[PDB]
């Protein structure tokens, strides 16, 4: 048998992204919407079937989020929607995912250690659950019309409130495992309608079984479990998992779960949870095996899996093994089937999620004896020619094997003491002012040159005229992506033709793929930055992504250790500094936008990863003379459980995420800490199109001292200004300055 977690919902050329848009402005109808969402059903369903899994996913699909999914189920819609009971539709669900005219949407948050974002629910003693949602059984019944019997998906009540947060004004004493009581009644009656509708087998995702959990907690689960057996009555039950191993303690509260009869386990990322199966495994419970993973794009190793799964059918196998995925192919692009350009070498070492059934099902049949052997061996010459392909190793591996050295400190000079000689190279005032990277992108088109020399010249001719700002930038608006354009003039990437992936709502993304060794051939930032100094006597900051960040926004390499790759990105990245630095550019800014994206889900595991994540970042200009301004730019204003990684990263100047924040936190930096070196927390949230005032922005900056020494306090905004417009940023940046000015004569 086989089996799916998980499918992608916004279709093979994102049809459900441009009905929801479509529908979100109101050109086309909700019929039109849901035409469109059945049509992709059916289609993904049938898919399955005809592929040969056995146990295919109902109520994988969203129209925004599965936790919103599991919120509008349980009706705990949040007071300020002014919803009164009924089965909830559109309107009240749309309105929780982005908020209206006259009310704000609610939270979305980072799902585990995924790319992707849920939306989280908002509970309280006050909400008054209710099952206002038949999402499930309508998809459960539909499916069972056009043929294909599924598993219904149901995200655990446990791990939904341990998803969950506090809603406003409620006491912090309060507990939300404390709702149990309220919600488990309607998972029984969504339980029951299932069964009634001849359903056989249900799915619990309780992936923060996976997390780091206290014994209070993980009792939670049992007590849950418990209360729902005699509804679990006459039924399978796969409580599912992902993402990572499950925690000694935590297997043994899972394996005794009253009512549950299989249990999912991630083989790729959690493979670890294989030592506890081996040690003891339930009596006659199925084990779906994730060996096919879910979370990237490369093809399956049909060898390996084959070796793992067998050996699982010696502890069980008496047709108690289930062949299934890591985790939900929601996290992997749809069908390789649309990639046109990628030649057919680099194609047949990849595999997206329509490619991964197929996989599944090819290891499901090679396991009962119908093992196809055409599959097999095209998969062997895959695996082969990827792994003695040039593209793949270079001698990259020469530097790489260097970095051994030791650490990557820059020549000794404390910080203090190097930001002395950049002083005066940059004669720069108190309080000095800059910006974070890009600006409005006006007019544009699809020679070239000269037509983008015309853009960053009007940008600096306006940076200077702009309240001077002392430090200028060239509003990269010959970039189109922070990763791409880097990725597109390195060696080991591959760029993708449709390989979307789900970002949240309707965005998504498509990252870009290292498949090998990656070294920068030529310049590729020299040229524009340059150009940009030299129209203006003022300093001009160079742009760079660090290697953090393009690696943790990638389809990254799974045949070595992410750090391994890592390294490589900040050695190419370390060539552009240093020719940076001879090109004449004195202050260089290395933005890690995701510096905290690849932080593991297991606690003790996150020393190691901060770790080499600094290393690389250091790496990136070790070797930088003194008087070399370094800024590293990062897109974040919580760094309490982080900040000794920054401080390790040494940068020269640091610009953070402030501005909704209370500026009494940056006491995270001067207490048991003593940072003393460049800070520039935001004073300007460049998310919103309204323009703050002098007076504000002003008033920022004093509280702000009122913490930070003046005389290491940078003046600048959130983030870039890509997505504001001129008519916001001009006005909005004359008032920073003027704040400045004021403040420094003050
Ligand atoms: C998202 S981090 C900032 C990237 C780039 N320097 C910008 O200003 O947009
Ligand atoms: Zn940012
Ligand atoms: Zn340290």
């Amino acid at each position: 048998a086989s089996h799916i977690v998980g499918y992608p919902r916004m279709g093979p050329k994102r049809e459900l992204k441009f009905a929801l848009e479509s529908f979100w402005d109101g050109k086309s109808t909700a019929e039109d919407l849901q035409k469109v969402s059945a049509d992709l059903r059916s289609s993904i369903w049938k898919q399955m079937s005809a592929a040969g899994t056995k146990f295919i996913p109902s109520n994988t699909f969203a129209h925004y989020d599965q936790v919103l999914d599991t919120t509008a189920m349980l009706g705990a819609v949040p007071p300020r929607y002014g919803y009164t009971g009924g089965e909830i539709g559109l309107d009240v669900y749309f309105s929780m995912a982005r908020g209206n005219a006259s009310v704000p949407a609610m939270e979305m948050t980072k799902w585990f250690d995924t790319n992707y974002h849920y939306i989280v629910p908002e509970l309280g003693p006050e909400v008054n659950f209710s099952y206002a949602s038949h999402k499930a059984v309508n998809e459960y019944k539909e499916a069972k019309a056009l043929g294909v019997d599924t598993v219904p998906v149901l995200v655990g009540p446990v791990s939904y409130l341990l998803l969950s947060k506090a809603a406003k004004g409620v006491d912090k004493s309060f507990e939300l495992l404390s709702l149990l009581p309220k919600i488990l009644p309607i998972y029984k009656e969504v339980i029951t309608e299932l069964k009634a509708a001849g359903a056989t087998w249900i799915q619990l995702d309780e992936p923060v079984l996976v997390m780091d959990l206290e014994g209070q907690k993980l009792q939670a689960f049992t007590g849950a479990y418990a209360e729902l057996e005699s509804t679990l009555s006459g039924l399978n039950v796969l409580v599912e998992t992902y993402f990572a191993d499950i925690p000694a303690e935590a297997y043994k509260t899972l394996t005794s779960l009253k009512g549950v009869t299989a249990f999912g386990f991630d083989l790729v990322r959690g493979t670890k949870t294989l030592d506890l199966v081996k040690a003891g495994f339930p009596e006659g419970k199925y084990l779906f095996a994730g060996v096919v993973d879910g979370r990237n794009i490369w093809a399956n190793d049909f060898a390996a899996s084959l070796s793992t799964l067998q050996a699982l059918e010696g502890i069980v196998g008496k047709d108690k093994l289930v062949v299934s995925t890591s985790c939900s192919l929601l996290h992997t692009a749809v069908d390789l089937i649309n990639e046109t350009k990628l030649d057919d070498e680099i194609k047949s070492w990849m595999a997206f999620a329509a490619q991964k059934v197929v996989e599944v099902n090819a290891l499901a049949k090679a396991l009962a004896g119908q093992k196809d052997e055409a599959l097999f061996s095209a998969n062997a010459a895959a695996l082969a020619s990827r792994r003695s392909s040039p593209r793949v190793t270079n001698e990259g591996v020469q530097k790489a094997a260097a970095a051994l050295k030791g650490s990557d400190h820059r020549r000794a000079t404390n910080v203090s003491a190097r930001l002395d000689a950049q002083q005066k190279k940059l004669n720069l005032p108190i309080l000095p002012t800059t910006t974070i990277g890009s600006f409005p992108q006006t007019v544009e088109l699809r020679e070239d040159y000269v037509k983008a020399i015309k853009e960053e010249i009007k940008k600096v001719v306006d940076l200077q005229e702009e309240l001077d700002i002392d430090v200028l930038v060239h509003g990269e608006p010959e970039r189109n992506d922070m990763v791409e354009y880097f990725g597109e003039q390195l060696s080991g990437f591959a760029f993708t033709a449709n390989g979307w992936v789900q970002s949240y709502g309707s965005r998504c993304v498509k990252p870009p793929v290292i498949y090998g060794d990656v070294s920068r051939p030529k310049a590729m930032t020299v040229f524009w930055s340059a150009m940009a100094q030299s129209m203006t006597s003022r300093p001009m900051k160079g742009m760079l992504t660090g290697p953090v960040t393009i690696l943790n926004w990638s389809f990254v390499r799974n045949d070595q250790p992410r750090h391994e790759t890592c390294y490589q990105i900040a050695l190419a990245i370390k060539d552009e500094v240093e020719d940076l630095e001879k090109g004449g550019i004195g202050v260089i800014q290395i933005d890690e936008a995701a510096l905290r994206e690849g932080l593991p889900l297991r606690k003790s595991e996150h020393a190691f990863y901060l770790d080499w994540a600094v290393h690389s970042f250091r790496i990136t200009n070790c070797g930088v003379q003194d008087s070399t301004q370094i800024h590293t730019h990062m897109c974040y204003s919580h760094f309490n459980d982080i900040i000794h990684s920054i401080i390790d990263m040494d940068a020269d100047v640091i610009t953070i995420e402030n501005s909704r924040s209370d500026e009494k936190l940056l006491s995270v930096f001067r207490e048991g800490v003593k940072y003393g070196a460049g800070i520039g927390p935001g004073v300007y949230d460049i998310h919103s199109p309204r323009i703050p005032s002098s007076e504000e922005i002003a008033d920022r900056v004093n509280k702000m001292l009122a913490v930070l020494e003046q005389n290491i306090l940078w003046v600048n905004p959130d983030c870039g200004l890509k997505t504001r417009k001129y008519t916001e940023v001009k006005p909005a940046l004359k008032n920073m300055v003027d704040a400045a000015k004021l403040i420094r004569s003050q």
